[PDB]
């Protein structure tokens, strides 16, 4: 009756924002769009370098500004709510075209928007919308991981089917690691030029390693025995992944062969789409029946559409590479103030790992 | 069954205030409008300056005027009504889509309209909708700040967790409030130029010192024990906002440096912004089973209408930054009939919060 | 169930009714349809004056003979009827769209009717739907007037509340019909040039003051204790409307300075919008649960419709000022015929009122 109806409910917003990104990125096709692109905001006219060069990531801002003000609407509405029996429930399980027609109408309204001071405004706000989307899926990842291996741990060692898998899942992550941080020690760095991208690796590979040493011990063993090895795999390949997209970013010509060492600067490649396929998984997976995000709701109503604006920002700043606006070509992609949010990011998250698993025993001993 | 129906309701109405804002503000766009403009309502041709300069203005006249007739027609209809089991109740809650058709049918039929006496009727009507939708947004902002103040205190104080917040929110307030103050006296007046301004601020100033003296005092806490601070804070920011957005439409360019001292004279900037911001908050909380505007009905069927009548006339007149149609360019968007009305609201609003929360003591000792 | 679906369908029909007088209106815009106007009717071709100057009068001919036709047609079928249990009352409530599909194909079929002979047959049915219409209206104004009165009255001179308000909505009206009869001979007649105006407008004054001396005397008191004077107050405020838009019309330049003393002739003032909001009202209180037009029916489901017919005839008329077809551009906007009808209307109006006033007081002594 009426929690088939929520889930259903939590089902269809996520529809709505797959919709409203998969409409945003067919935007920045390298010749379908970029002549059509003319027409629609650029009527109004270093601000012309933006103009000309860059008209999908400004398609893309546009659109994502349309989702991000339809979900904090939502959010604003369902505020306080402490029962199922409230009159504010009958309206969010209902009345879906008006949703759908209002958030499009929002997308088409916006990309009527001029440029010239709304570009850099947009990039604060992503820039903290990402820092906040990237720590709820690190949040997201640990748990699935805790309900992953705990419930193979408990169901499969009585016979011998799923531990051959068990070690096989974190044997594969720890070698896509290793491979992963090597051909970064191989490529993005130079013998003497940048020391920085040596200093953000190294630090890295040591969090990484300490995490699953603690990950192991047995005093941390002996409140819970599911500690293992699968989580802290998990784990470390997520960080050098976002290590990975954070150097990538390094706005210094001198070592960083990605982008540094022509009629567009919009490019889209496997980064990207690793990112939007553990975006979609992490999605998904705070859907199916969970909080990790009659009397009583089971998630907090507000709670679940900040969520969703955080990760439409979190989109918006994706599917444009996190790129400066207002920067003259030469720069290329590459901006100074997302290298070091990416990374205090991945810190801060193996930081909160690392206490969670191991607080009490630091705590008492 | 007919409760939680009436509650969708009323988000229903906001719903197409909504859209119709949003469709309406859509204009008056740099150049990605004001050529299209031409076309619609100026083949019927001081009257020249208007059709040639202000386009958008014109453009948002002819489509707040349609939602004003619909919600004026749709208060006239449910006039008398005493119990939810009058026949006119079936029809204010199942026929959504004829509702839409209708105001944006009389919005396209209003469009139509020509120019030459249509200009300064509406800028009247305009001046008393926004007298009107001006008080009565501070009513539900006191009404709000009474709540959360009582919420929070009642709730609380047993714990540490929100006193803090308790203080911190009334210092932001108090600290945004007094930097705005000092911003006035800096950039909205001359050494000797201009007094009428140095009359306006400060006699503001000194209302909203006066204000939260008396709200603080023991004799008031007496009847009420919740008297506090964040009342007067929220009402004395809001206070300096008119403040501001008075002193800004003065018509003389002796002193005013905002717009006085190019082929369109329609501008938007962040004023436009944080009144729209506003409007919006209270719509909101005017409908969450609110009435700060079987047998029996909680609110009144035909005030909400008239109170959605003036907030369509408050919209027309705030996305066209209160202009004077018909005046010659080097006036350049001001006038001197909206800023009297704009002060004489936020002083007779003063005097209402400060009637309100100390009337009986004055009328005793 | 029954009777809340028959009032929505009472609501639904004057929805109906107002969404082709709007779309009706439209057309006769100054510049933005004179031109396009050209292609629709004319492609058949005193006549051609006609379809030269004034085009938007024959779009609303055209436009409103289907609406005419259609609630005749209602009218026919819904013929005989007694309860509410008939097979007939299944298609009065339910099938909508295809009312309003009927009702708009009807008018779209109509627009290809040439001119030639359709005009004159056409004005002679709209004034004598006029009339019906003008006494209809005036019923439900006295009415209207004897409801108000008795329910002030009753429930308010308990109190002091109402009591001013009742004495100062009379005092309001009596002063406009003064003003308002008072511009009448300063305007609309000359020191000795029009005399019939001078006859016209001193007896409407006469009848205007002998009906408020007869609402008072004590001898028609003693049957109804609410005689008053707010019904005579209304009652000739509506004679006096009548009486200037009656003398709008004289065919006569040498005194008449409202047309007489240009590419068009179609014109749209205050006269019309008065009349148009006049007559919206009685529409809306003739639908508010009334009949001042299980076993049983409230209202005969075949007067109702005979009404919307004449309203739609009078709607016809007054949107297009009265005008007689096929008369050259110099006569200019007047004929004989409508004054005529105008004034009898009115005579016969104030005659009705005076009679049910005092009819047995007359009849006995
Ligand atoms: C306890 C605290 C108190 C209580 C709470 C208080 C709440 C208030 C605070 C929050 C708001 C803070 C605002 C800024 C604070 C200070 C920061 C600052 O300095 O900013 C200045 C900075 C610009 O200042 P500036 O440097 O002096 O430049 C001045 C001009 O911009 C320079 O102009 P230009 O050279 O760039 O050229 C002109 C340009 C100037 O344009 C701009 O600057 C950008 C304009 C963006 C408009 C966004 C409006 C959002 C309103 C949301 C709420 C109302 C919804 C109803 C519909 C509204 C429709 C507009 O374009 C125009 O003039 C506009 C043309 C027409 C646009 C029409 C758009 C229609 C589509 C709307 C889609 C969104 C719909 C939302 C609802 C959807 C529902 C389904 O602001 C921005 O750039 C704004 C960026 C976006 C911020 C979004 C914030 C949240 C909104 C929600
Ligand atoms: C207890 C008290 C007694 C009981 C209650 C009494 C009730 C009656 C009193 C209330 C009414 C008072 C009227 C004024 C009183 C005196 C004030 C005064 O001096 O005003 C004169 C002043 C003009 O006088 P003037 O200086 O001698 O100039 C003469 C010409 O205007 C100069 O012409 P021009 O040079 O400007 O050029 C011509 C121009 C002249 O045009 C104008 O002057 C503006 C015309 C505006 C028409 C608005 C009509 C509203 C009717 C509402 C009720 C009926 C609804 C049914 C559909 C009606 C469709 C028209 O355009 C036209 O000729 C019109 C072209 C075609 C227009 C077609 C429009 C179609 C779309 C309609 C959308 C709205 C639909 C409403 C329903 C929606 C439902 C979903 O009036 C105005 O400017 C009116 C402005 C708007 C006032 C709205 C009032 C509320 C209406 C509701
Ligand atoms: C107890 C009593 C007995 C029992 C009851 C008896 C019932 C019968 C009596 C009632 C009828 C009386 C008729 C007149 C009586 C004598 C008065 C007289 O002398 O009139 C002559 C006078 C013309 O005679 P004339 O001076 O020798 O000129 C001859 C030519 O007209 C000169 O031609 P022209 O130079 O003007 O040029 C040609 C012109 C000539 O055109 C005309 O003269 C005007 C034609 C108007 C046609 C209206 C037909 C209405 C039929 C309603 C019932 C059937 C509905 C089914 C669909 C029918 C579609 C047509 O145009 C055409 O030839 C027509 C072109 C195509 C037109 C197509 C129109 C399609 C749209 C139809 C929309 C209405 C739909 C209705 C149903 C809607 C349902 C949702 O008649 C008119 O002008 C008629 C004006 C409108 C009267 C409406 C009466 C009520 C209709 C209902
Ligand atoms: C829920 C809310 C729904 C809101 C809907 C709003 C719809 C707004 C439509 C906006 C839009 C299409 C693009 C839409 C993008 C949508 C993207 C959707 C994405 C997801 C799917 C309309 O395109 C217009 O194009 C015009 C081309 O002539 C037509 O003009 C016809 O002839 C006219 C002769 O005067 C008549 O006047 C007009 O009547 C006619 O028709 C217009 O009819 C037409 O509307 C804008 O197109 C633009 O095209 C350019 C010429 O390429 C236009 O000209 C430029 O303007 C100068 C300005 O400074 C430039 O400096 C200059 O270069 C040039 O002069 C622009 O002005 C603008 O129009
Ligand atoms: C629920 C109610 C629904 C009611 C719907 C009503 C629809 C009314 C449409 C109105 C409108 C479009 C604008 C609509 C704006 C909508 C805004 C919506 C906003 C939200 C989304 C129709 O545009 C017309 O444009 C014409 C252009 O030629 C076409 O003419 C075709 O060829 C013809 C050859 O003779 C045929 O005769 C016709 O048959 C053909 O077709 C017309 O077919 C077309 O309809 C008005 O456009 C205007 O365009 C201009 C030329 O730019 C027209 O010419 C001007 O008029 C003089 C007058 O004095 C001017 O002085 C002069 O400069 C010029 O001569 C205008 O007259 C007017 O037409
Ligand atoms: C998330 C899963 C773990 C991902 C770990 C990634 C570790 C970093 C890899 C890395 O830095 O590769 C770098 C190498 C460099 O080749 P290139 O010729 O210089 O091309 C430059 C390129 N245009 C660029 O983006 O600078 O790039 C290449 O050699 C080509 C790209 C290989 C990327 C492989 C990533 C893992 C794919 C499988 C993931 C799990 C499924
Ligand atoms: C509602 C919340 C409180 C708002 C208090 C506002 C107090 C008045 C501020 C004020 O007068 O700023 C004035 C200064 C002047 O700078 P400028 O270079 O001359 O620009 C002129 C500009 N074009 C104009 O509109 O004349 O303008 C500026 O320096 C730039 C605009 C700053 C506006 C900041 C308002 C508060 C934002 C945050 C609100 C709460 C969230
Ligand atoms: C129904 C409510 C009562 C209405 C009483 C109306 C009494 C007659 C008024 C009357 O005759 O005014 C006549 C004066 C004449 O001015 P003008 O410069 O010659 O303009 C001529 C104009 N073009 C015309 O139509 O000849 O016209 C004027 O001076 C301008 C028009 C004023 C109309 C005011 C009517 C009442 C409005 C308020 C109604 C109640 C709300």
């Amino acid at each position: 009756p009426s929690c088939t109806n929520a889930s259903s409910s939590r089902f269809m917003y996520a529809f709505i924002l797959l919709v409203g990104t998969v409409l945003g990125a067919i935007a920045l096709s390298p010749g379908l769009q970029d002549t059509l692109k003319k027409m629609p905001f650029c009527i109004n006219s270093s601000l012309q370098v933006d103009c000309e060069y860059a008209l999908g990531y400004m398609a893309v801002y546009r659109v994502c500004f349309g989702m991000a003000c339809f979900f904090a609407l939502m959010s604003l509405i369902m505020l306080g709510v402490k029962s199922s029996r409230d009159p504010r429930s009958h309206i969010q399980n209902n009345f879906w075209p008006l949703k759908f027609l209002i958030c499009f109408g929002a997308a088409i309204g916006a990309i009527f928007i001029p440029d010239g001071s709304f570009g850099p405004a947009m990039m604060w706000v992503g820039l903290i919308g990402g820092l906040a989307f990237i720590l709820v899926q690190l949040v997201i990842i640990v748990d699935f991981a805790h309900s992953l291996a705990e419930n193979w741990i408990e169901s499969a060692e009585n016979s011998r089917g799923y531990y051959y898998a068990l070690a096989g899942v974190t044997l594969l992550c720890y070698i896509l690691s290793l491979t992963g941080i090597t051909l970064l020690y191989i490529y993005f760095t130079t013998s003497t030029g940048c020391g920085i991208n040596k200093f953000f690796i190294s630090i890295n590979l040591i969090f990484c390693l300490a995490i699953s040493v603690i990950s192991i011990l047995p005093a941390v063993q002996e409140r819970l025995p599911h500690s293992g090895l699968l989580q802290s795999s998990l784990v470390t390949l997520y960080t050098v992944y976002l290590t990975w997209s954070a150097v990538a970013n390094n706005p210094e010509k001198e070592c960083n062969p990605g982008m540094f060492g022509h009629t567009t600067r919009v490019t889209f490649d496997t980064t990207n789409i690793i990112g939007l396929v553990v975006w979609l998984l992490c999605i998904l997976y705070n859907c199916i029946s969970s909080a990790v995000e009659t009397e009583g709701v089971t998630y907090s109503w507000s709670m679940f559409h900040l969520v969703f604006v955080c990760a439409s920002l979190y989109v918006m700043m994706t599917l444009t590479n996190w790129y400066k606006p207002h920067s003259e070509i030469e720069l290329f992609n590459g901006n100074e103030a997302s290298m070091w949010v990416k990374i205090v990011s991945s810190w801060l998250g193996v930081f909160i790992y690392g206490w969670s698993l191991a607080a009490p025993i630091v705590l008492t001993n």
